[PDB]
């Protein structure tokens, strides 16, 4: 819902503030990042958001979009429900938020993101509302 120039801003100034350098080794336009998987690429710095891994940006049509509350419970299909990962798999359970094993590995990374603005805090506490009971 956010629009191609105010992407290209959050995704530049979250970039700066984590000192990456991957604007200068993959750069993008603002109109392309009305692709969701690649908006959601740049906003994580290129990682996995539930394994310590890297994305590779020629393999984004074989990743998924994961939400974070599952839609079967939550009506939520924003990028503060979403993130990019090699497989949704990966998440833990399916009828949860991902579990208390990606959220314990995982949770320094999302804090980092949510202190350069690439997450919201709401993003961040339903990423991490598997240590506080979970549903």
């Amino acid at each position: 819902s956010k629009n191609s120039r105010e992407r290209m801003k959050r995704i530049e100034e979250g970039i700066k503030e984590l000192g990456s350098q991957i604007l200068k080794e993959h750069p993008v336009e603002n109109t392309q990042l009305q692709n969701e998987k690649l908006y959601l690429y740049y906003l994580q710095n290129g990682r996995d958001m539930y394994v310590d891994q890297e994305l590779d940006i020629n393999r984004l049509s074989d990743y998924d979009v994961d939400h974070i509350v599952p839609q079967s419970f939550l009506k939520d299909d924003s990028i503060d429900n979403k993130v990019l990962t090699r497989s949704d798999k990966n998440r833990g359970k399916s009828d949860n938020v991902p579990s208390e094993e990606v959220v314990k590995k995982m949770k320094n990374y999302w804090r980092q993101l949510l202190n350069a603005k690439l997450i919201t805090q709401r993003k961040f506490d339903n990423l991490t509302k598997a240590e506080r009971g979970g549903l």
